[PDB]
């Protein structure tokens, strides 16, 4: 099951929804917003 190949060092930044990382604060100052609602949009949805 589990497995992930080598690298995937230590990390900057992890978002909450998607969790990506982003190399510089401005870019995630900027994403983190982007998560405004939207939430609960996939079953009995399109
Ligand atoms: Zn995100």
């Amino acid at each position: 099951g589990s497995s992930g190949s080598s690298g995937s060092g230590k990390k900057p930044y992890e978002c909450k929804e998607c969790r990506k990382t982003f190399i510089q604060i401005g870019h995630l100052n900027q994403h983190k917003r982007v998560h405004t609602g939207e939430r609960s949009s996939g079953p009995s949805s399109g």
